[PDB]
């Protein structure tokens, strides 16, 4: 039970960019004493990697609220082949941090017809 991401895709035919909404995540499990933890969202595409983004930390909650978005630039005959990666952190100003729970989306499997907005649930890392 890794919990649950909400987030949104859209495609910029014009300007040739990939826009990623991170909305919000749901019933994250605790990493941290005290029953919570302090997730934020690393997104990025495959096999491209080096290009990151990462949403605020959201400190002791189980149920962050992000409402970001993040611009990739893509061109469209390159698209097909991408793995959007949503990656859920928990922040710790210790140590390495560690991943509560991630989701990949082959681009390949999105209309991009219109905006979409999706629930998923995380898998592990």
């Amino acid at each position: 039970k890794l919990g649950k991401l909400q987030y949104s895709l859209d495609y910029d035919f014009q300007n040739n960019q990939l826009l990623v909404g991170i909305i919000q995540a749901a019933e994250l499990p605790a990493l941290d004493m005290g029953g919570t933890s302090d997730p934020y969202v690393k997104v990025f595409l495959l096999p491209d990697k080096k290009k990151k983004f990462e949403t605020k930390v959201h400190r002791k909650t189980l149920n962050p609220v992000f409402n970001e978005q993040f611009t990739f630039k893509v061109p469209y005959s390159e698209l097909g082949g991408k793995t959007l990666v949503m990656a859920v952190y928990d922040f710790d100003r210790f140590s390495k941090h560690d991943i509560i729970g991630e989701f990949k989306v082959p681009m390949n499997t999105v209309d991009f017809g219109h905006v979409t907005e999706e629930w998923r649930d995380l898998q592990s890392a």
